[PDB]
């Protein structure tokens, strides 16, 4: 996350923070996702389709830090990871940019809510916030697009809607943005999402209800003018993930 604040997991419960074990044994983190329901975490393809082996990972829940234990936390393996069969990628653009993790402990369970975790609910079918609507954005990624390092301790922070007619624009990204993706970002391009914070929640307020609206994607830069972020579109994938969960 670029600019933002710092934060805890007890202001984004549905956090998940998605590591993967090397050969050798040490273990990096990969990227961001959101619980969904007890048994399911849902994130970005791109983050797995270089090592899709599903015993590569470990998900923890309640974790306000990148490489420290977070009192109250769960660590689960994944007992099943499911890529978009539609993914693709070209330069920049990632197409159906959207998994699901099904998450289980070494004691055969799934997460059990407290007050540093708790499900997300997911939107309406295609039912989202109107443009220029404040949305919110959770990660460990980079604070900075010339870091070397991910934060220590978890971020977020706010970015507005962009129309698809905008984000459209050739000034803007052209046809790399699709109907089932959301573009998002600051007025001033101050504030962004960053490599690190791909397979997080863009969590907007609709109707009164906190909503996954977005699942942070893929952007050119972070928080470079006239680059927003861009987001799969969570209320276009409802099918999809009612048939895999
Ligand atoms: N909102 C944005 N403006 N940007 C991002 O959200 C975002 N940005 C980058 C990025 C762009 C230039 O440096 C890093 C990124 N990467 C990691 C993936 C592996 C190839 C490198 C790109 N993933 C992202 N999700």
């Amino acid at each position: 996350i670029i600019g933002g604040e710092f934060t805890t997991i007890e202001n984004q419960p549905w956090f998940a923070a998605i590591y993967r074990r090397h050969r050798g044994g040490s273990v990096t983190y990969v990227c961001g996702g959101s619980l969904i329901s007890p048994c399911w975490v849902i994130s970005a393809t791109h983050c797995f389709i270089d090592y899709p082996k599903k015993e590569d990972y470990i998900v923890y829940l309640g974790r306000s830090r990148l490489n420290s234990n977070t009192q109250g936390e769960m660590k689960f393996e994944v007992e099943n990871l499911i890529l978009h069969k539609d993914y693709s990628a070209d330069t920049l653009a990632h197409h159906n940019d959207i998994a699901l993790l099904k998450i289980r402990s070494k004691e055969g369970r799934c997460a059990q809510p407290s007050r540093t975790i708790q499900t997300i609910a997911l939107p309406s079918m295609y039912n989202d916030p109107q443009f220029g609507t404040s949305c919110e954005i959770t990660g460990f990624g980079k604070e900075q697009s010339t870091d070397y390092l991910y934060p220590e301790q978890l971020k977020m922070t706010v970015v507005k809607l962009i129309s698809h007619r905008e984000c459209q624009q050739p000034h803007y990204y052209g046809s790399e943005v699709t109907t089932k993706m959301l573009c998002a970002a600051d007025p001033q391009w101050k504030t962004d999402s960053c490599q690190g914070d791909s397979g997080g929640p863009l969590v907007c307020s609709l109707q009164g209800r906190m909503t996954l609206t977005g699942i942070v994607s893929w952007g050119r830069g972070c928080a470079l003018k006239d680059k927003p972020g861009v987001y799969t579109r969570v209320s276009h994938f409802l099918p999809w993930i009612r048939s895999h969960t």
